[PDB]
């Protein structure tokens, strides 16, 4: 019916997150691999009582597009903190940081022009500010911690850490799915959601499909 | 229902743009300004005959929409080129020179996904590509002349020229609305297409108002 729309919001979306991405990740699959990898978490987790009433279909379809603005707010980051490979003193990683203040602003400034609340935005927003959150209250920007981290940005740190160990980077090649695996589980009731890392592990091979299909081009 | 689909493009696509000016032109309202000055030329010549196949009402609508689009290949664009006051050697002018293209192919990956005619992303990538050509083929990135230029690109190129001329540089206050109309006439057969300068004089009052209703804070 109203198809038309949808699929053209889908690939300007697509186009300009992916722009986005041109200062410190060129040429990847990132994009694609996060929306797939934070659909199938939030399938798997819609099966189970805790968390069906929040996730219904209709948000999990969502939830997952809009796991593709993340990072948009890296423009605010500039390049010779972006671009730095070594360790960064505190003011430059407070630079690095502000890419999830910079995008939450942005999407909530568009969040406030519409007249009918958009679930769209409103998980957008929240996985851009908190994906960089952790379970144990260390991440950030704020330190928010267990249930306070909302649940669009728990998939999301667990689906962007998955796609960071298994792509590529100037330090080394992608690790092997059966070690990334054992590297997320340790990091169970500290980085992540221990119910989440469980959902993870049931649909761990489904995940290494993705990878391997969705693969960066050599 | 399609309402609340539209009215959600266009929110997306204004943060979006906004954040792609955040690294050369923060706390800007150029890319409200630029709308507006796009839509008053366009509503103007779609009058006329000659344009008027082309420029359509819904074609002026997204004409105007896909305008905010035009500067986005700008992260294709380093801080040390993109934040240099001064003058440029030719390979730093390579790379600023290069927002253009890098817009271009962002938005041509999107036409390809959706493998269907789409006028927003066309006319966006026109702009994006073209929108510093010059009429007299002395711009670039392919020193387009006359009606090689889209049409589109050579709304957006006055437009954009306007809005410099009256917002703040390093180098100087805005001019004054009379006189930046002086120069944009004055670019008439060479920056810009004579038709478009004929349909900016009798919309120029129009334009002074947007000026100073959406001035920077
Ligand atoms: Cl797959
Ligand atoms: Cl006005
Ligand atoms: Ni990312
Ligand atoms: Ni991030
Ligand atoms: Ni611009
Ligand atoms: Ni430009």
């Amino acid at each position: 019916r109203t198809r038309q729309l949808q699929q053209l919001q889908d690939a300007v979306i697509e186009a300009l997150a992916t722009l986005g991405d041109l200062r410190d990740n060129p040429r990847s699959r990132h994009l694609p691999r996060i929306e797939r990898y934070v659909r199938l978490l939030a399938e798997h987790l819609a099966a189970q009582r805790a968390f069906a009433d929040e996730l219904t279909p209709e948000a999990v379809d969502l939830l997952s597009k809009s796991a593709l603005l993340h990072d948009i707010g890296k423009v605010a980051v500039p390049d010779r903190v972006l671009l730095n490979p070594g360790q960064l003193d505190a003011a430059d990683t407070a630079l690095l940081q502000g890419h999830t203040r910079a995008g939450r602003d942005a999407l909530a400034s568009a969040e406030r022009r519409l007249g009918q609340p958009s679930g769209f935005l409103r998980f957008a927003r929240q996985i851009a500010y908190s994906h960089h959150e952790r379970w144990d209250g260390r991440g950030f920007p704020e330190g928010l911690a267990g249930e306070r981290i909302p649940l669009a940005a728990r998939i999301v740190a667990l689906a962007d850490r998955y796609d960071e160990l298994t792509s590529r980077h100037a330090y080394r090649p992608p690790l092997a799915h059966a070690e990334a695996v054992l590297l997320i589980q340790a990091g169970a009731g500290s980085e992540f959601d221990p119910r989440l890392v469980e959902a993870f592990v049931a649909v761990a091979d489904a995940f290494a499909e993705v990878a391997r299909r969705y693969a960066d081009s050599a």
